[PDB]
């Protein structure tokens, strides 16, 4: 596993509104992630960051979203 932005339906980033909370963290673990946090230094703005995410879960890629 590794750390990165969690992908969503479809191929979209998970924008976090509560950076000072466990918003992204909880959502991250929801996909089998160990942890997560709101990332501000994102090329696409605020993206949900996940720590120790399994290669089984999709990540934010340079593609078009739904």
């Amino acid at each position: 596993a590794r750390d990165a932005y969690i992908a969503k339906p479809h191929n979209c980033v998970y924008e976090c509104y509560n950076p000072k909370g466990s918003y992204c963290n909880d959502l991250c673990t929801e996909n089998g992630a160990e942890s997560g946090y709101c990332q501000i230094l994102g090329k696409y703005g605020n993206a949900c960051w996940c720590i120790q995410l399994p290669d089984n879960v999709p990540i934010r890629i340079p593609g078009k979203c739904h």
